[PDB]
């Protein structure tokens, strides 16, 4: 039973279960199943720019993806995400193929976690940037078809010699620390995620997707988490 | 006339101008007459910290004031701010005393904005903190009473060689530099703002409050916006 | 009469005030003879990164310039610039033009400054960065020739219709807001800059150059300090 | 065996191996003989903080350790630290008692760690603050006898329950995360670390200190290495 959070870069619509009929940015809380969602229009072979923001104070998850051209998706929930996820979190991007295929390549990712007490001038803080990933990068866990060093990029599902993306690919890269998303004397928890990406496909096609996620600490690909899953839940339910 | 959003701790109830019967934390917006309030326990001769904020995203302003014992006060409020405030901007402190009077000194205060453009890597940003303020604070712009170096503290309102504050004073603080708070290319416009103070009285009743503020580039104290007007608006409506 | 301390990129070897026989960076103290040189290899057409650091503990002012190649310089020197400077100051960039030309094209500038006192924490930090500069930047000074909103560029000397570069042009960029660049009190005082940079040129010989600055908060451009004084000195003494 | 780079505030005088006949500040370059050290007026029982700065462009590590009456001591050394470390490595804080013995209190603890590589606009980063620690603090490696939670604090070494110093005992906390801390391609590779402690003894002589310290990431407490060698060495070579 992991806990996920998530910002899912929906490629792919799966009406079959619940997604709308067309490319999407989408908040997940514990389900595939989007408590919201807004319309995408994916630019294929273009690099775009997701931005994560939450603030306990506000209790709203909020969403925007956009793209050189100006053109730009956004997605708000309202959620007091200390309600539903553990104290302690680890943060990582997750994509997928599936019948159908697209590369998710990932060209930066940052994030920053504070909590700041009711103690005067006390904050815990974490903050890693990535604009660069080597091909020993000891700070990132990797699982499933994830890589890191092609052209210093991050390569999460599958991508042969030539730069085709292979189909049934999953992939997640995670942050080395646990963070501490939340704590009862914070008078403000917060925190901001920020990545590039590179999703291009030759097919009919680009599937299945990306997120940003925020699991239990010891989360690991779901069993058949492929394609529509994003590879973050267990069941389409 | 100033164009002004404002977070206010209102120490005193004015309830002939719409504020509740008791100490109250507001939001304001182009007027006195907070659009959402909280109420407040002001904590006499303590050090309070004081939180706001916002992100264009979301658009849902939020401030929360803490002390430490972990009594708090929080207030949100729904609004897109590139609707209210114009595209430059200068940030500040106020406070003021009327017939009834407090110390106001700010012991520390900071402030973050970022403007994230659709071209890709690309942020504009500003970030100030202080901890301590000197006799001569070139950067920034003190209006009326506001004086700094006491104690390396900033007393917004006027205060007598032996600590006692006076009444019917009026005094504000601004960073020197215009702030860029949004733009038609941000993708993201967002901003933070903290500040600790520490509000002390010896009368029944302390008055008026002090406010965190964002208004028009050449914002100064309007004429006769001491006490109930917070050094903020020229009148009540 | 200003007080200068710079860091140059200098393009063109002015033999007869001391430059080195080759395109050269530079850490200029009070004077356009630099206190230390080292080789530098100008690429023309690229867009090159300058980082410059300094810290009032090991007192060493450093500078590297880069390019993606990439082949770099790197100069030091050893000086306590709180002997030097004011306490107040601005920071900009400067750069010229003389018989022979070049584009001086920011494309983006950082700074960090912070001073961090005996009191237990208690730091004072002032952090801009510019990504993007819009034709009408009220947080910065222009002065000279230099000019914003060109690509969302910064041209510091004079650029014609078609791209071409103008001869005899000085132009300069200075943050508006004073800086706290040093304190009596202060157990550590830092600074850290940034910018890249894009110089072309159809020149057999690619001049002058440009530099990084610090200086007092008063501060304009020389009287005929065009060319290889850089604009930032009034003689070469 | 370990690679380690230290700064020390050694609070005993072990002159059989090397140490001036005072308290002082060292820089230890794979041993516990310091490369350089300064003179350190411990001040028993009152809080203090430790800054340290690498600058790799000038290639310097600088220490200062100051208390809030303004008293510091301050060292530096020139290295280049890519010659001594791995490229990976862990940072820690250790610290230990022998015969004699104090309290190895840490109050908090920041680090900034910068990758910049020559690919423009390219920065990979790291930042963590901990202004107090829970009792399960999971992004911290606790080695012997170093525990977290007691007052929101870090003890590094044994204390009882009515907060008095055990002697011969040794304890570290690294962070969990791998740090990237130099790379062929990084034309910028520093960080800073901050922290403040409290060093407090009812012996006439306190003993033995605590050491900020970067090593290879599988790092451990050398077999023997309470009292003089802080639990960094195997021996006094
Ligand atoms: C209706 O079932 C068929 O068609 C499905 C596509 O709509 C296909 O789904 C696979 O591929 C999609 C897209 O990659 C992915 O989202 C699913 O998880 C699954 O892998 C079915 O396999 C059938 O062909
Ligand atoms: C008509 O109200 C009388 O009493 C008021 C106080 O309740 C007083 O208001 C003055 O003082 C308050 C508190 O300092 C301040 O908020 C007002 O703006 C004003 O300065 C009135 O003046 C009357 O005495
Ligand atoms: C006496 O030297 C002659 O040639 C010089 C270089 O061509 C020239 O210097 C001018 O141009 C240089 C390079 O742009 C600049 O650095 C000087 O400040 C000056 O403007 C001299 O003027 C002579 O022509
Ligand atoms: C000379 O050797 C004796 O005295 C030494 C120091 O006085 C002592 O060292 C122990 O204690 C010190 C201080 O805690 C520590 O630095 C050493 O590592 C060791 O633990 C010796 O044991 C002898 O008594
Ligand atoms: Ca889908
Ligand atoms: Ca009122
Ligand atoms: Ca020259
Ligand atoms: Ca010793
Ligand atoms: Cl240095
Ligand atoms: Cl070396
Ligand atoms: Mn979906
Ligand atoms: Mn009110
Ligand atoms: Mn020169
Ligand atoms: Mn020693």
């Amino acid at each position: 039973a992991d806990t996920i959070v998530a910002v899912e870069l929906d490629t792919y619509p799966n009406t079959d279960i619940g997604d709308p009929s067309y490319p999407h940015i989408g908040i997940d809380i514990k389900s595939v199943r989007s408590k919201k969602t807004a319309k995408w229009n994916m630019q294929n072979g273009k690099v775009g720019t997701a931005h994560i923001i939450y603030n306990s104070v506000g209790k709203r998850l909020s969403a925007v993806v956009s793209y050189p051209n100006g053109d730009s998706a956004t997605v708000s929930y309202d959620v007091d995400l200390d309600n539903v996820l553990p104290e302690w979190v680890r943060v990582g991007l997750s994509a997928t193929t599936g019948l159908y295929k697209e590369t998710n390549t990932i060209l930066s990712w940052s994030f920053t976690s504070k909590l700041k007490s009711n103690s005067t001038h006390e904050t815990n803080a974490l903050h890693f940037m990535f604009n660069q990933f080597s091909k020993d990068q000891k700070d990132l866990i990797l699982q499933g078809d994830a890589t890191t060093g092609r052209d210093g990029n991050l390569e999460l599902t599958r991508v042969s010699s030539n730069g085709s993306p292979q189909g049934s690919s999953v992939g997640r890269a995670l942050f080395y620390a646990p963070v501490h998303i939340w704590e009862s004397s914070a008078v403000v928890a917060s925190f901001d995620a920020t990545f590039t990406f590179l999703i291009k496909s030759s097919d009919s096609h680009p599937a299945d997707g990306i997120a940003f996620f925020i699991s239990n600490i010891d989360s690991s690909i779901p069993s058949g988490s492929t394609g529509r899953l994003l590879g973050l839940f267990p069941d389409a339910n």
